[PDB]
């Protein structure tokens, strides 16, 4: 329950059990004026803030310093003050012993009134000599002090049978107290005359007193083991000012030190462990007059009955106070509010409720009364102390029966919020640049020039501005011209010749970088250049020298490009002059400056070298003139876009210019380039929906981040305020991570929940017909403090998990693949239905699930349903109607926890479906689209045992072939109509990472479209036309299709990711390399033969002829070649330039290149050390040129010819390590790595390779060339004998 | 002083049918005044370190040693998914239970590191917070380990406790993989927890175990499933029976003796 | 050797001298914090935050 | 840290800082070593006897 702003945990505690009481002796007395090292009767209190001793806290002899601190005259510092104030205790002490010897008086009891007054003359320098003849005890303290007089009347009087005694400081402060924000409070005991204390063997006595005394400021009592005797203690008029807000008088301060004693000592209670005494708190017994009805006094006496009772804070205590706890502490008293707890506070009595754990009542004889009638139905138990959470904690919220409207959810959401601020925008992509490239090939079809595509119309408009900026703003990568220049350079390096097989590019050639620039950093020239030269990249060999032209050169020559200029030749000429500087703001004048610029590398390269340039901005007419005038003085070109940023722009490679020859344009360059446009459009229109840079949120956005805030937030007793605006965020976020922090903030304790919005929330927002309420159990639990932090956008610092992409590739189609007003049935579904936020809120839905759904089902606008039943068992289909089927990555699961085969489940599943009524079916499926391929770390598959790996996840799932499949589908429903969705190469799946606050990595993408290959989703439709094929779908083989539904006179057209493969009308302008189609008259089956180059997916959409409406029909698949090789070495080694030459079997489709693996990434093997030559269905392509070193390295034979590196072939060259050394000629040699590596020949070592101080022996002999992967480490010749070497 | 100690009973097909009825249960004088004070007093003169740590070390360690009576081989295995029920940044060393650390990083010895470990709990500073009681979005786990208290939840009723219990079972249940296993806290055991076991948990599950680290002494319990949603026919047997009684006469014994020393700190009259 | 006032502290209108500044960064800065916070102290206590939060 | 001692040579170090092991190694995830922090290796024909130290 809350008291007012003030949270108070539901648990309930008190201390039990009471150690009895020590009786003060005379040997104590020496004992504490000896001021021992372990025994100081005070304690330093230290500011938090700097760890530095402000005050100190007096304990019994001490008590008692009743005049102003300059009388006794104290140094100020602590240590000088200890000192000091030892020196006078162990002067008093001697006077002490001198009148009282040790020998004879040990047990005495001794007056601790007359030891503070005696400490207290003392040291205020004033007649001590008088109270030491009453310092032992007679009978009993108050009748041996009554009536004396021996004393000063500051120190203690006699009033009739009542003894007042002034009370002492409790606490001292120190010079270095300066009412700091985290200094100790002292609670106004600092003071001389803060309180009163009138002493009496009886209550009765003291109230009769008090009846003429006057007690305007109100007497507390204390009614529990007293410090030494009945007392009533009278507050005075000196107030505390420390709480820099409130001004708190003396009596608030004392209510306000025992209040906390209390709470402190009910959080640490234990059932064991026994305190001095159980009730800390302080009794207000006189002066309810003078108090306020409103008053700090009247809270504070509710407070400390709350405390008495066994109540204890929610907040964290701090084990020593602060004037910044205590002043947020005093402002949330003193807040608005009412107090729910049944106790009121009463001067007759301090009332203890039936069911309070506290048992103060059996151990004090008067003055405290058990109601029976009251209760408090709390548990009893302790608080535990949690360490403070530096970072705000993700919290999932539950939901309940009780609705409210959705309109008072928003306002109270618009009024708690602290919506206006500036996210910190994250980036929204990150990792490596891939690079997608495409080589010329003599067998593709011949293309002309007129049916490339262009750029898009709008390419120059301020929506696809804004969007490509903002993509380059948001991508986190360095030197973007690097790693472009890298990838182009090792992709261009890697070409070979078809004359002499050999590569273009050789060590030591001399190159020219045009529209070179000195870039931010301080190096005043490209980046790549100063690696490439010393051989850092390992593809590229160094060149012989770099020279530079461009306008913002450093080291080179500032020159206008375009026209004419002094320059002699070179034989490789890499240029990226960007068209945009002498472009006019005009695309024809930039198709001027790109031939210009053509023209001009054209001149300036040698007349068997090459050339790379960058085109900004492709166009027909760039096409158009490159085939006309430079394709015939080429041998061949290439195409390369390194992608990190979305643009057109791509990078033109020409090889053996100055040549004459015959080129053209194949159908590979038209596929890529239809391929590069829709990922740019498709990108462009992703980003174009993401807020700016640096926006400031304020709703209105569909994207961005939602934050609210409660400050002294009731939990126990919902207001249905804090209650109504949670759970209008919580809808408003839709199924996302939501974060939670309580901290302390301008002296009250604020609730911050963060989230991120997103249009699937808002999709999901729009099916509430009425507003959910969550349950607040958890957030009244948490009795702590999180701290908060600054919101961040994209908070995820790296990419989503391969699995995420693949779940969200699949979410993104299941909610693409239904329309509006469509009855969907989700077979499989978590406890959170993310189905619910995908399909638009019109369609109604029915959820099966095999668990309990978190999900509220009461409010929906339209109709929604939640099952408890497991889908693969049947008798309950029947009853429930859906138009479309989806059932994602939940049958391979089924069947592995039943342990069956993926055969036996699919097939149950379709005689469950079978037995309903559902038009179209969406099935994720374990079927192998290509050949059987192990992903490593995130997909290990193997053909024996028929099962799935999944190593980050470790479960396994079982798989069949597709074939099977199809056969059931068949079997079970005729025209079944099967279509394999192509999603891997499709990049619109992005809409979902992207647009939610989601950040994604190339890796992680690329491993998700390699995981996807081998888990499709089998798109079923009835009530379609059956395509029948026969024979098998590989590249290089002859495929029959069979299409009996359509008649003649029809029109059939194949895709292949967006790209038109061929049109029935014309089959000689087929894109494949062959097509041939024939009616078949009175079968009415359009018989299609046809080949494929390139194996993936292919759609087939028919149109019906005569009409402007397309048919969608079913899709099929091509495999890839088996990859399957075999070597034989020959039966002598040859150790001369000339290398051995290895035949091996692989086939023609596939274009192989030897790898090398060191460290942690992979390397490219030196160009002249394989040469792979001779092409063919035999391929003499092994050159090996065998190395010393080669016994201690391994070589992997990769594949290339795709967009992905290997995958499809990566052989070890085992025989290539187990090579026998001859002893009779010389050996080349190469250090294998960085490290040092000590060479050693017959039984000695000669010298270490790569030592600090290395001087080669003399009879070795270097080569010109050399042969190791890095460039940079020479090649030596040695005699013959030289065998092993040792690592260091 | 000194390390924890682990007794442990296991299911044999070999042994006695043994119904819920026959189980001895938890003393009817547990919660009273002496007897909090008496174990109250014993855990606060333990020195022990922290309790945490050993008991879910040696549980682990007794658990990784479970066999399968099908195909011969272990039930938990490398790289299975856990999850953490209950997980408290109380101490002041981590946020994340301790034994969390050792156990992904491999120092521990019987148990080999696992994928991914996911907290959920009141409490816990990593992952996220909920009512395990009540269903939540999370999905299935291969292992799943829970540790959370049976006394915030439910109220000082003891049919209230087990009631908890029997709830907190049913989210584990369906928590877990269709093939995995889960570890579960009794704090209270008595006869209707006994019976909810056999009743629903059993016949579903494939082998059990029943573990105490003794570190303090009290009735809590550690209860172990493996091979969950697989149909079979499983029992109480004697040797369950024998280690229950052992376990009741030791607590007994232990609180009786504990009752008659003086409180933690206290004057010497 | 020179600072920027944002849209607090901008209403600083009178002569230099009269305000006293330290004259150095540091001094400055402890001496204007100190003096900000007590302005803060007042207007908490005139005006609560937890009913004027928004 | 073991050195580990093919006939007439030291191929490396097991434990050493900046450990790189042999390019004919082939590593197995089993880990069958008692603690499973150590990583086990497949190794060529050749490999004889190890060296505390």
């Amino acid at each position: 329950a809350n008291v007012w702003g003030v949270r108070l945990a539901d648990s309930l505690s008190s201390p039990t059990i009471e150690t009895r009481t020590r009786h003060y002796t005379l040997h104590d007395f020496y004992s504490d004026l000896d001021a021992s090292v372990g025994k100081e009767p005070w304690r330093p209190l230290r500011n938090q803030r700097t760890n530095e001793i402000v005050a100190v806290q007096l304990f019994r002899p001490l008590q008692g310093l009743v005049f102003d601190t300059q009388l006794y005259g104290f140094p100020g510092t602590f240590s000088q003050w200890e000192q000091f104030m030892k020196e006078k205790l162990r002067v008093l002490k001697y006077e002490v012993l001198r009148i009282y010897p040790i020998s004879t008086y040990n047990h005495d009891r001794v007056n601790v009134f007359v030891a503070n007054a005696l400490v207290g003359a003392f040291l205020s320098n004033q007649a001590f000599y008088d109270l030491l003849p009453l310092l032992i005890v007679n009978d009993t303290m108050i009748s041996d002090l009554l009536g004396t007089g021996a004393a000063l009347s500051q120190f203690f009087q006699s009033h009739g049978e009542v003894l007042e005694v002034a009370a002492g400081r409790k606490y001292l402060q120190m010079n270095n107290y300066s009412n700091d924000d985290d200094d100790p409070p002292l609670f106004a005991k600092d003071l001389s005359d803060y309180a009163k204390a009138f002493y009496s063997d009886t209550y009765e006595v003291l109230d009769r007193f008090f009846w003429t005394h006057d007690s305007s400021a109100g007497v507390l009592v204390h009614y529990d083991k007293p410090t030494n005797g009945n007392h009533y203690i009278l507050g005075t008029l000196t107030q505390m000012v420390s709480a820099p807000p409130h001004i708190i008088n003396a009596t608030d301060a004392l209510l306000l030190e025992s209040c906390l004693e209390q709470f402190a000592a009910n959080v640490r209670a234990r059932s064991a462990q026994p305190v001095t005494r159980l009730d800390q708190c302080y009794h207000l017994r006189w002066g309810a007059q003078y108090v306020g009805e409103d008053s700090l006094t009247y809270r504070l006496g509710v407070l400390s009955l709350l405390a008495t009772n066994g109540y204890q804070l929610a907040r964290p205590i701090p084990k020593q106070l602060t004037n910044r706890w205590l002043s947020s502490f005093v402002s949330q008293v003193v807040s608005d509010g009412i107090n729910e707890t049944p106790l009121w506070p009463q001067e007759r009595y301090v009332q203890i409720a039936y069911d309070s754990p506290s048992v103060v009542d059996g151990a004090t004889q008067y003055g405290y009364v058990r109601r029976n009638q009251l209760r408090l139905g709390m548990r009893i138990s302790a608080l535990q102390s949690l360490s403070d959470t530096p970072a705000p904690v993700q919290w999932l919220p539950q939901y309940t029966i009780d609705q409210v409207a959705v309109d008072e959810g928003d306002a109270m959401v618009s009024q708690l919020t602290q919506l206006p601020l500036r996210p910190d925008y994250g980036s929204i992509w990150i990792g490596e640049a891939l690079s997608y490239y495409v080589d010329y090939n003599r067998s593709h079809r011949v293309v002309l020039s007129s049916e490339l595509p262009q750029l898009p119309d709008t390419y120059f408009d301020g929506d696809e501005q804004y969007g490509r900026s903002l993509f380059s703003l948001a991508r986190k990568v360095g030197d973007r011209s690097l790693v472009k220049d890298t990838a182009v350079l090792k992709h261009a390096y890697q070409a070979i010749d078809p004359n002499t097989g050999k590569e273009y590019l050789r060590a030591g050639q001399s190159v020219a970088y045009f529209g070179a620039s000195a870039g931010h950093s301080g190096a005043d020239q490209p980046l790549v250049i100063e690696p490439w030269m010393q051989g850092k990249i390992s593809g590229v060999p160094p060149p012989s020298s770099v020279r530079q032209f461009g306008y913002d050169v450093a080291k080179g020559a500032i020159v206008d490009l375009a026209r004419p200029f002094p320059s002699g030749d070179y034989q490789f000429v890499y240029s990226d002059v960007d068209q945009v500087v002498d472009g006019h703001d005009d695309l024809s004048i930039s198709s001027g400056l790109v031939e210009s610029l053509l023209d001009s590398c054209v001149h300036a390269t040698a007349p068997g070298g090459s050339f790379v340039m960058k085109i900004n901005f492709p166009t027909r007419t760039v096409w158009h003139y490159i085939e006309q005038k430079i394709l015939p003085n080429v041998t061949s070109y290439m195409l390369i876009k390194p992608f990190v940023t979305n643009n057109v722009e791509v990078f033109f490679v020409a090889f053996g210019v100055h040549q004459q020859s015959a080129l053209t344009w194949t159908s590979g360059v038209y596929f890529f380039l239809v391929d590069h446009f829709y990922r740019y459009e498709t990108l462009s229109a992703i980003s174009r929906q993401l807020p700016s840079f640096g926006y400031v949120d304020d709703g209105s956005s569909v994207t961005g981040i939602e934050i609210i805030s409660i400050e002294n937030p009731g939990f126990s007793n919902m207001t249905q305020a804090a209650r109504v605006g949670i759970s209008g965020l919580c809808a408003n976020v839709g199924n996302a991570r939501k974060s939670i922090a309580i901290y302390e903030s301008h002296g009250a304790r604020v609730l911050t929940i963060t989230s991120r919005r997103s249009p699937a929330s808002a999709r999901r927002k729009a099916r509430l017909r009425y507003l959910p309420l969550i349950d607040p159990r958890s957030l009244e639990v948490q009795a702590r403090t999180i701290l908060p932090s600054n919101p961040v956008l994209f908070d995820n610092i790296n990419g989503a998990s391969p699995h995420v992409c693949l779940t969200m590739m699949y979410n993104f189609e299941v909610s693409s693949a239904v329309y509006d007003g469509d009855v969907v049935l989700d077979l499989g579904t978590g406890p959170e239905a993310k189905i619910l936020e995908l399909i638009p809120s019109t369609s109604p839905v029915t959820c099966v699930d095999i668990r309990p759904t978190a999900q509220p089902n009461g409010c929906w606008n339209v109709r929604t349903t939640f099952l408890e039943l497991d889908y693969l068992s049947d008798g309950w289909i029947t009853g429930v109607r859906g138009d479309i089927v989806t059932c994602m990555l939940s049958l391979g699961a089924a069947a592995a926890g039943k342990s069956m085969t993926f055969d036996a489940a699919f097939q149950q599943l379709v005689r469950v479906l079978t037995r309903s009524t559902a038009n179209v079916l969406l099935i994720q499926v374990n079927c192998p689209t290509d050949v059987i391929r192990t992903i490593k770390g995130y997909l290990e598959i193997d053909q024996t045992n028929k099962r799935y790996k999944f190593p980050k996840f470790g479960r396994d799932e079982p798989y069949s072939d597709m074939d099977s499949l199809e056969r059931i589908c068949r079997a079970a429903w005729p025209n079944c109509s099967i279509t394999w969705v192509p999603l891997s190469y499709d990049l619109r799946w992005t809409k979902l990472a992207l647009l939610e606050s989601t950040t994604l990595s190339s890796a992680s993408v690329r491993i998700a479209e390699l995981m996807y290959k081998y888990m499709p989703i089998m798109r079923i439709d009835i009530h379609g036309l059956p395509m029948e094929k026969q024979g098998n779908f590989i590249v290089g083989q002859n495929c029959s299709l069979v299409i009996p539904g359509f008649n003649a006179q029809d029109v059939f057209n194949c895709y292949f990711n967006s790209a038109l493969a061929f049109s029935t009308e014309d089959v000689n302008s087929a894109m494949i390399p062959q097509v041939t189609a024939q009616f078949d008259a009175n079968k009415g089956e359009w018989s299609l033969d046809m080949v494929f180059s390139d194996a993936g997916i292919y759609t087939m959409q028919a149109l019906v002829g005569s009409n402007a409406n397309p048919v969608s029909l079913g899709s099929f698949v091509v495999d890839s070649p088996d990859v399957d090789i075999t070597d034989a070495w020959p039966a002598q080694l040859d150790f001369t330039i000339a290398g051995t030459d290895v035949d091996i079997t692989v086939n023609p489709y596939y274009r192989l290149m030897a790898f090398v693996k060191i460290d942690g990434q992979w390397q490219i093997a030196n160009p002249d050390k394989f040469q792979f030559f001779s092409s063919n269905t035999g391929t003499l392509v092994m050159n090996v040129k065998l190395d010393i070193a080669d016994r201690y390295l391994l070589y992997y034979i990769r594949d290339v010819q795709s967009r992905d590196v290997g995958f499809y072939i990566q052989h070890p060259l085992q025989l290539l390590n187990t090579i026998t050394l001859p002893t009779n000629e010389d050996l080349f040699l190469s250090a294998p790595d960085m490290r040092e590596w000590a060479v050693k020949e017959s039984g000695n070592t000669i010298c270490i390779l790569n030592s600090p101080g290395f001087i080669p022996p003399q009879d070795w002999d270097v080569l010109t060339d050399t042969i190791s992967w890095s460039p940079s480490l020479p090649t030596y010749v040695v005699p013959p004998g030289d065998y092993t070497l040792t690592p260091l």
